[PDB]
């Protein structure tokens, strides 16, 4: 009786260890950013335009300049192998039975490598830089196995303050390991290479990483770069300004900075001020909150949780579910407000509440 | 101790099987479609109008340019014959007793000739387009058996996700069936004749319904023709500007689209817009709600759901005190806002909270 | 443990039958009236004025030209002697003992004579008029027994929709009953007197009354002369045009029309548009509430249910304490705002939320 | 399992005897004043400057031209010693340990003098004026034990209507007393000496004192003079014009008047007008609301109840515990919005909700 995302975050709480579970559905501090994340799609009703002809409907869309099934997207996510075995690669082939991408986490279960081995479909890379040097390794390493975007991920500063991790003293599953860091040498005593060593025993990122830094990655990444974290449109319009082909309006899924205003209230202006592909995540579950944020100007929305939840009760099927659900949810949509082509959505069809 | 119709919904839960009264109460997905429908009443506030006599109190009015008993009708609901043994009938001549219309569903359990012939109250027909042919039909049919009005409802081209009926696995009872389709031919192996067989197996409706079939439509009925599922002043305009003689600005109670807005969100503007008569329903289950909505310019409000409560819980009987305390909650709120002619409200009686 | 209006609200809960408690503590239908009556006043909060000298305060001020020790008055209330013994005198003595005004209903359980002879206090009588000849001999019966005020009650044209007394078939308490109609003849059967025998069998009152009806009024009392169950400055300006001394904001305690406005909402406006003294009663129960009100211009504030609690609680004396506490409520929230005269309030202490 | 501060307050609540806690966690009347104080805080969401670099981050801030290791002070509050024993030492300890500020309280359990010889930090005293000659006393013994800082407190011109302590009967712990009150002299008969122990014996103050007041108290003391309970930008400006080095907007954590703004409320605009100093206390509990506010131009923060429960649940350890928590807030904060010196915050980094 699995007819929505929620039924899949019930079952998944169901089945999951309370330490995973909390893992996957905690934020920061009180948790009212993850609440904000959801109320803030209240703020918009739809304006259905009647007598239109919606008997031939396609929601079929380019992101980047690509086109895909729909306007949809797996988002990089840390520690999947924890919510089911081999969780990655379940995700990836769900994502690509879709016809949508799929981005790899920098701290996934599965490398670089063997998933670009066992899937062929659109694969991105999310990067997180812990060390400079280590960073540009992922980054050929993805450059070379075929991976068509890459993401930078700019919210974790700092870990955010997630306290139900911490009141479960929260310890990364011992079959589980940080593939991506794995075999990254030793030995090496030379300072440099020790250097190195003191950041890959640090669950601390590199907090220094500016504009300038930017630009030493746009230089290294020849295909499509998009930063991801942002949370303002003079942000977007600085990371269009610096080289990205993109950017990603989100605040972690209210995982990072309780406090932090939801994308959703920077979209349209960071879509007019960027004149660039402005996509997003952050709060969707629902048909309707996809569609809002399309109609609004986004590109395309990445899902966090939503297919979590069907990975974690159901693996790979659960994850072909609610993909599934969520399709012919945006589908069913699209034909109430009369809007048969995804790609001719607008402020139009919406009233500000 | 049935003092409203909160009253009836409470005695009708009490009677009905769950998956019945889920179909009637049901709404889509998440239903903060039909909760913003109620609550988008208290947006507004009385500012009652004293030492005004009003010991002579009318609730008379016209609706589209005929007088009845008071500006409400009993609007098309499907499946009556489910909430009470010939409930179609119980409600056509609670209606008819009351002197207000009553709306045939294209989908109800009697005939529209059944009825016709066991009523002989202002009987109008609301229209579902499955097959053409088959939509011109039933026209016709209410046309010779004297309807009055034709009521095209337009917010159904898909069916709306409604979880209740998927949670129960809700199926139309046994015993009932949709009439108006019944004898509808068959054995005719042409291929048009089969091009139908396949929209009579299919829940679902002409998708393809656009302005130029209202042309049509409007060509092929001689009397009143409203359109039924508007939600924007600009549409209710373009049905005008295509013959139309008025609007039904409705969201369908809550069950097609969970986020639309509620008809009152656009009533004031569709009725400066289109300078024609525009009716409302979705929400009402007051009198204060009815009186609102006519304040803002609303020449009529249906009824749904709560005449629906009083067959479920009592049948006909049950319908006529259902309308007999509306007509008397209308008439005490006109009596405590100083406006004895229900013809003279006007925006000025109320506060925007 | 007596601290405040609310606990003698539950210790009259607990001390009267919950039919007696119910007429008390009802509302009009869905009783939104009431909770929005009391919501209204979080609009506004304080913004105190420091380092004033407030070491002598005086809660002395003028109504109508007519000083008395604060800005209260015990209202108009129907039925006393159900909540207690003889409760319109205990009312009337603990009023007097507090230095203000006492309003005799016109449906009280003590008549306007033998009031008028036990107490020695300030007297208004507030009037309802059922029958103009009646009412006439109220009003002249009033004046000649020394009643300093008249007021005239206008919103209960007919009756409000209160279901606790339907669902509890609420019937006038046998040793009780309404005094102010006893002895009014009969047994004269010429039309006239028989045209007086109809409406004194009817809860009903003359709907009929309007303003020309006001006038009539005007020229018979000689006195001040105001008009309760005003909610608009418009209404409020015209009352003052014919000839009133000033009016009574009020929505009857949200006990005649659920969605009425709160008389809070039209204050300030009516202040400035009359220019004559502005009172108000509906939903006062803290010294704060009284103070937001003060500050907006109104002249002073009538209590209803919050002095009734103190009667139904403890008679005569819970009434003393009722406004005991109150005015050391008032004198408290003066000081903390720096507002050491009461007649120096000024919207200036307040802020709007 | 103590990460925030509300943990400390739940540690509080187990260990606090009822009476106790309630005297702490109380407020004035209905307590919306302490809740709108946490409330107004979701007024404003961050807009978190992305790819600029933090790692390294400074707390480091001036507050009245001297510098200490963050915007954070422990403000004055009354009976510490009843929380824990020598709760003022305990404070006072924590404080100079984390290289901020300690207020002691007119009203506290240890004197002027012994704190100053047992403690060495930055020591500020905050002053009631119950007699003018006492409050002298007092100035004066400040003085010369060393105290940097004098704090008026100006919102207890009376004592505000707290309910708990009323259904409590709430007395000051037999083992504790006012020490600074005590030793002030007797046996003198004349007649002004009289004229104090009039005043001693009332737990009322000087509801007198006014501007005039703030002139003499200006003159008496030679260092920085700040006045605290101030809620209007106008009464800042007065303070300033009248010789206050800078000012406090505070509710006096809402125990004073339950309707009071919070300080939040008029905190940028006393920053624009006075071009001072402005600190603020009411309603901070996360290292969120601290950083709003000092993203709204105030100088530093106080804390009241949120230290006192580190204080009441493990004492002394069990404030450096609140303030380590506090500070690693503040720190991990300033790095998700990208604000590495604390010094350099401003609005925009905000967003009104
Ligand atoms: C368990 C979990 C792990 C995450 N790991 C990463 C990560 O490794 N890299 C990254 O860029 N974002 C990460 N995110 C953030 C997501 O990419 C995404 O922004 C967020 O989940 C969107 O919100 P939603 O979950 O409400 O859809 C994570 C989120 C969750 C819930
Ligand atoms: C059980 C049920 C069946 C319905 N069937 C139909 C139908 O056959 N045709 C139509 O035009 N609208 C249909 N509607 C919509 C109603 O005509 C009406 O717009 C709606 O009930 C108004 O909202 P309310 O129920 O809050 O009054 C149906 C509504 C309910 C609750
Ligand atoms: C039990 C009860 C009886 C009342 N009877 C009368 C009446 O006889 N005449 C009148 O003018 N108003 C009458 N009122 C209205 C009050 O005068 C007053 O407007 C109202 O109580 C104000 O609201 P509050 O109760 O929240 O203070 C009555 C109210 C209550 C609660
Ligand atoms: C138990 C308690 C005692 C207090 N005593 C004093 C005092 O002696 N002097 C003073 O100026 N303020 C006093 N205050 C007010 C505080 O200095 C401060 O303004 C307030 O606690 C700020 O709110 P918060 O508790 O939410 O942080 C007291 C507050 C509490 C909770
Ligand atoms: C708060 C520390 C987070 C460390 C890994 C990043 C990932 O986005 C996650 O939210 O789990
Ligand atoms: C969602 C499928 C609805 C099929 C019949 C239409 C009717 O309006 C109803 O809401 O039940
Ligand atoms: C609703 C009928 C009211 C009849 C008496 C008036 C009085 O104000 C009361 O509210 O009880
Ligand atoms: C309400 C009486 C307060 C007397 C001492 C002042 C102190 O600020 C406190 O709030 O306890």
């Amino acid at each position: 009786n699995l007819f929505n995302v929620e039924d899949y975050r019930k079952l998944a709480q169901k089945r999951l260890p309370k330490m995973v579970y909390d893992y996957l559905e905690g934020g920061a501090e009180d948790e009212y950013g993850v609440k904000h994340n959801r109320d803030v799609f209240q703020q918009w009703r739809f304006k259905p335009k009647r007598l239109v002809d919606v008997s031939r409907r396609s929601l079929q869309a380019e992101v980047l300049g690509k086109r895909q099934s729909m306007p949809l997207l797996i988002g990089p996510t840390a520690l999947n192998g924890a919510l089911w075995p081999k969780g990655d690669l379940a995700l990836a082939r769900a994502a690509t039975k879709a016809g949508i991408p799929f981005v790899l986490s920098t701290a996934s279960n599965m490398s670089i490598e063997d998933l670009a081995r066992q899937c062929d479909g659109d694969l991105w890379f999310q990067l997180y830089v812990i060390h400079r040097e280590i960073a540009q390794g992922m980054v050929l390493k993805a450059l070379h196995t075929g991976y068509t975007t890459l993401v930078l991920t700019t919210d974790v500063a700092v870990n955010g303050y997630r306290e139900r991790d911490l009141h479960n003293r929260f310890k990364i599953p011992p079959f589980l390991t940080l593939k991506n860091f794995e075999g990254i040498d030793l030995g090496k005593m030379d300072k440099a290479n020790l250097e190195m060593q003191a950041a890959l025993m640090s669950r601390q990122m590199d907090a220094s990483f500016n504009w300038e830094a930017l630009r030493w990655l746009r230089d290294l990444w020849p295909h499509k770069l998009l930063v991801k974290g942002l949370l303002s449109a003079e942000d977007a319009d600085r990371c269009i300004a610096e080289g990205a082909d993109g950017v990603i309006l989100s605040n972690h899924g209210g995982r990072q900075l309780d406090c932090a205003i939801s994308p959703m209230e920077v979209l349209a202006q960071s879509v007019a001020k960027t004149g660039k592909p402005v996509l997003i995540d952050s709060g969707f579950r629902r048909g309707s909150d996809i569609v809002k944020a399309l109609a609004l100007g986004a590109e395309a929305v990445l899902l966090g949780r939503a297919t979590l939840y069907g990975l974690a009760a159901r693996g790979e099927t659960g994850v072909d579910e609610v993909l599934t659900l969520l399709k012919a949810d945006i589908d069913r949509t699209l034909a109430q407000i009369g809007c048969p082509d995804i790609t001719s959505l607008s402020p139009d069809y919406l009233q500000n509440e």
